[PDB]
């Protein structure tokens, strides 16, 4: 809208968390990552921000789509788990790394989300570290 004092910003369509042409592959590794990893994060009193696809509209971030060209957020990894979507372990944790990596890209050092998703870091961290083989 011209009435617009601030900027908005618009959001893309939220990533996609299935895929008609692979598979039904469940793995040990895979059943770890939404039932250990996925599970533990979710429940953590520090998730609540990473629980869905960043609305930079209705969170008043204008600017997080020009800085964020691969958004990513739990739910969207949640729903890619439940969906069997990834093939392997590797590719669910690198949808992890990504939303981690664009918090740290997009926020200042220090800032309170910032810490939250440090938090969140370690303790997945800790739980790929007992990665079932
Ligand atoms: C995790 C995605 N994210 C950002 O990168 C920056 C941001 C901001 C907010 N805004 S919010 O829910 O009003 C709240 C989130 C906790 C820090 C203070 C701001 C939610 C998610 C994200």
């Amino acid at each position: 809208h011209h009435h617009h004092l601030v900027p908005r910003g618009s959001n893309p369509p939220p990533p996609e968390t299935s895929n008609p042409n692979k598979p039904k592959r469940q793995t040990n590794q895979l059943q770890y990552l939404l039932r250990v990893v996925l599970k533990t994060l979710w429940k953590h009193q520090f998730a609540w921000p990473f629980q869905q696809p960043v609305d930079a509209v209705k969170l008043n971030l204008p600017d997080y789509y020009k800085i964020i060209k691969t958004p990513m957020d739990m739910g969207t990894i949640k729903k890619r788990l439940e969906n069997n979507y990834y093939w392997n372990a590797q590719e669910c944790i690198q949808d992890f790394n990504t939303m981690f990596t664009n918090c740290y890209i997009y926020n200042k050092p220090g800032d309170d989300i910032v810490l939250m998703a440090e938090a969140l870091e370690k303790l997945f961290l800790q739980k790929i570290n007992e990665l079932p083989t």
